[PDB]
């Protein structure tokens, strides 16, 4: 039989827990045991890939959504998968909200069995993103769990599942083996017979195994990866596609008129952006785990499927390392070294220095700021690194006293989480607001576009909305995007082929729990033997 050796997580020892609703479970439970209704391929525009459902449709008013269940799907014990399972599972999370790890109860007010193979979700808000959120919620077997005395402690050690790997073939403290569902609805597509899951205590133990070609699918940091791993074996590969954006935010409402003269000037923001060497920041501060973000809108290569490439290309030159271009733009904009001290003054002739902050102890951010300070000095922009404690860094943004700040941003499946949290002016005021929108650039058309993004279920309309957002942010160079993080991923072609890669970039490739596309990925693999 073909065994695929995977490492979704580290453990000090294997504890047999396949309850998909508990934080303490094994990280091969979701997707591989409990298959979703739909897997959203987030890298491909968040396009739905229909699995246990064959379709869904939102109501015209976006207040409900129906899913058509695929007929002929079996649980691993042979019983039919039906709407009863979906209704049961959402009812369990409503009754036991400690099992609702994602807070789906906020969005779904009720779930209706329309017929044996159709379920209707009634929603608390007109919101076309709720199908995506629904897709993340594990669906368990009503005919089993109805008999479970306490689902919040149930370890589910003999799981009955819909997904590809439900058979607990081997379970020991050091290793478990999870073998193919003998009733799998998509069995013809599944060529891997079992997941082999070794107990690995830490990243150093993983390193020794991966360089010896003992693993197939991993998602860990590998030091010196090209020399020690990738170049060492023609079967050793990796692919680190772009994840979440990180950027310098500038304070458009800086109280200091000299600093405001610089920061509230689009040519200055573009020159600041051209001074940065993003790839060197990624290589030094982030150990190589990232991708340059050269989108003026911050969209990033994670969401290239959403990009208007005309807009990206028009402003990409302002977000590329270009020392001579940076100096030329500063001069054209009137930022000239008038006193000869090596640094540019504002067009009105005022000296200024930008205080660039990141949180104390966040070493990767701290090193990014220091690198940026040196890069900015090369074009004549006077900057100093500051490392206040997080509460002070955050307060300076909430109160609008900071100059420039380096920050990351929330992760989302589409560009809305980044663009809304990072730019909606409604998030610049109020009790409890986080830092992410506190550049104090305001555009009410931008706000309206964001507020409309999930008020349509038409993807062509959403793409048009995204393109309008992208244009507004890019043409104003609102922030200075630096980099995108990495979906960490290494793969071995010794025993299997079909892997996703830069040459075959079919989706997010990581093996982590929480990556629904790992189900699609394992269905593309083929044993060499
Ligand atoms: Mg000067």
């Amino acid at each position: 039989r073909s065994e695929l050796t995977i490492v979704p997580d580290f453990y000090p020892t294997m504890v047999r827990n396949f309850n998909p609703y508990l934080a303490t479970n094994l990280r091969t439970t979701t997707d591989f045991i409990y298959e979703p209704l739909v897997v959203f391929n987030e890298m491909k525009g968040n396009t739905p890939v229909f699995r246990l459902a064959e379709s869904y449709k939102m109501a015209d008013d976006l207040m409900s959504v129906t899913f058509d269940i695929r007929k002929g799907v079996k649980w691993s014990d042979g019983e039919a998968f039906t709407a009863d399972d979906v209704v049961y599972s959402f009812g369990l999370l409503k009754a036991k909200p400690e099992l609702d790890q994602r807070g789906i109860n906020k969005w779904v007010t009720s779930v209706e069995k329309v017929d044996e193979y159709k379920v209707r979700f009634r929603l608390s808000e007109a919101n076309s993103n709720v199908p995506y959120e629904i897709s993340l919620i594990p669906i368990v077997a009503e005919h089993v769990w109805k008999d479970v005395k306490d689902p919040t402690t149930f370890t589910n050690e003999n799981p009955v599942g819909t997904g590809p790997f439900t058979v607990i073939d081997t379970f020991t403290p050091q290793l478990y083996i999870q073998c193919r569902n003998p009733n799998y609805w998509d069995a013809a597509n599944l060529e891997v017979d079992c997941l082999r899951v070794p107990q690995i205590a830490n990243n150093d133990q993983l390193l020794g195994k991966i360089v010896n070609s003992e693993l197939d699918w991993t998602s860990s940091f590998v030091p010196d990866i090209d020399r020690t791993y990738a170049a060492a074996n023609p079967n050793h590969h990796y692919w680190y596609p772009a994840a979440g954006t990180q950027a310098f935010m500038v304070n458009f409402k800086n109280p200091d008129p000299a600093k405001k003269e610089a920061l509230d000037n689009v040519d200055f923001r573009r020159a600041f952006s051209m001074a940065l060497d993003r790839q060197t920041i990624i290589d030094i501060a982030f150990y190589g785990s990232g991708t340059v973000n050269d989108f003026a809108s911050g969209l990033g290569y994670a969401f290239e499927a959403w990009s208007d490439e005309a807009t990206h290309k028009k402003y990409k030159g302002f977000n590329t390392y270009d020392v001579e271009g940076s100096k030329k733009l500063l001069a054209k904009a009137g930022f000239k070294d008038v006193n000869g001290d090596g640094f540019v003054e504002t067009p009105s002739g005022k000296s200024f220095e930008l205080l660039i902050q990141s949180p104390n102890g966040w070493t990767d951010f701290n090193n990014t700021v220091q690198l940026a300070v040196e890069q900015l000095q090369e074009v004549g922009i006077k900057a100093k690194a500051r490392t206040p404690e997080f509460a002070v860094y955050n307060q300076a943004m909430l109160e609008g006293t900071y100059d420039v700040a380096y920050t990351n941003y929330f992760h989302g499946a589409d560009p809305f989480t980044y663009w809304n949290s990072g730019y909606n002016s409604a998030l610049q005021s109020g009790d409890g607001m986080p830092r992410f929108a506190m550049h104090y650039f305001t555009d009410k058309k931008l706000d309206g576009l964001l507020d409309s993004f999930y008020k349509t279920a038409d993807k062509n309309e959403q793409l048009a909305i995204a393109h309008g957002i992208q244009k507004i942010i890019a043409e104003n160079q609102v922030t200075i995007p630096v980099m995108s993080g990495a979906w960490m991923y290494q793969y071995n072609t010794t025993r299997f082929t079909g892997w996703w890669s830069e040459e075959n970039p079919k989706g997010r490739p990581s093996v982590w729990a929480g990556i629904p596309e790992r189900l699609l990925h394992v269905l593309d693999l083929k044993p060499v033997k």
